[PDB]
């Protein structure tokens, strides 16, 4: 029970910001996780035995593709982990654990192909799930994995808790299908203006949730230029290859998944910031305030593109 993980001076610092990167040491990521639940949670939450045998079974149920891959369910963690612990009081016990599980399990078993190629493959799950077709199945998949024998780290939640934390994980991983993150930022935006916006209303903490989920996703356009430049080649990389199988099924992608397009991706990263991340994380920080450096990262890439769009970079 006294056993403390600990992390070399350079992660121990930096782990508490916004913008810090885990690294390329695949092997320290279940230790820097385990870190985070620990500070953000306590070192009681979960049986270090089952939190560790949770942890692999989840890293071995994410592929190895360009984006979607065990990277980035680390470092969707992280920046949950970062809000979590500049919004101390906001948050119950019981939201502290699902959340962090619920980042870590948001990709689960994704194959690099968005829920529109899915349904023009005309793939088995687009019959299972119509609607955020992969996201209930990345809850699909934390469910099973919580019930092999010896990963069940909620096995000490009352039932009505156990029910509960379920019900924060489903909510967390539907609300990273960003179809749905236009309508909850747009609703969120009214009920802050109007001043309706309460957060012992279930449905409207729900919201919160929601957007917090859609934050942490989308976290590669709040990192430090370099990396967010480094990591948009990944994401390209999977955008091209739907592409690519868009193309074989007979239907001229978008022209964000076209590699035959790649010069236009400048202009289309100004696209994505002012249509959906700067809206994101400007209605996150009129809600969080301390979530600010988010926002301020964010605006630093903006105007980086702006400046390759300007032949300067
Ligand atoms: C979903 N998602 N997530 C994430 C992202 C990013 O993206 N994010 C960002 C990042 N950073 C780093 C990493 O990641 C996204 C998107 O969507 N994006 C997007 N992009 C693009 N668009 C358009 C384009 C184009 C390109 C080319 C040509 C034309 C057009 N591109 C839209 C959207
Ligand atoms: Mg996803
Ligand atoms: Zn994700």
């Amino acid at each position: 029970g006294l056993m403390q993980f600990t992390l070399p001076v350079r992660l121990c610092k930096e782990i508490e910001l916004f913008h810090f990167d885990i690294g390329p040491f695949e092997n320290m990521w279940p230790g820097i996780f385990v870190y985070m639940v620990h500070r953000s949670c306590g070192t009681s939450c979960f049986e270090l035995e089952k939190l560790c045998r949770f942890i692999m079974s989840v890293k071995k149920n994410y592929r190895r593709v360009p984006y979607h891959n065990w990277k980035h369910a680390v470092t969707v963690a992280h920046c949950m982990y970062a809000i979590l612990q500049n919004n101390h009081t906001l948050f119950t016990d019981l939201e502290r654990k699902g959340l962090l599980i619920a980042c870590l399990c948001h990709d689960l078993d994704h194959r690099g192909f968005s829920n529109s190629y899915l349904q023009k493959f005309d793939h088995p799950l687009a019959a299972l799930y119509s609607t955020s077709t992969m996201e209930q199945h990345h809850f699909s998949q934390t469910v099973s994995i919580l019930q092999l024998e010896g990963h069940n780290i909620f096995s000490t939640l009352s039932s009505s808790e156990y029910e509960q934390v379920l019900e924060i994980i489903r909510k967390a991983i539907i609300a990273t299908d960003l179809a749905l993150y236009f309508g909850n930022r747009k609703q969120l935006e009214e009920m802050y203006q109007t001043g309706s916006l309460n957060l012992n209303n279930q449905s409207h903490r729900d919201r919160v949730i929601g957007l917090m989920m859609t934050a942490c996703d989308l976290c590669s356009v709040t990192k430090l230029w370099p990396v967010t430049k480094l990591t948009a080649n990944d994401i390209y990389a999977e955008f091209w290859a739907e592409g690519d199988e868009m193309k074989k099924l007979g239907i001229q992608p978008i022209p964000m998944m076209d590699r035959d397009k790649k010069d236009e991706v400048p202009q289309g990263q100004l696209g994505f910031y002012n249509a959906v991340a700067i809206p994101c994380y400007t209605t996150l920080t009129q809600i969080l305030p301390p979530t600010e450096p988010l926002l301020k990262a964010c605006r630093d890439n903006l105007s980086q593109w702006e400046k390759v769009i300007r032949g300067e970079e």
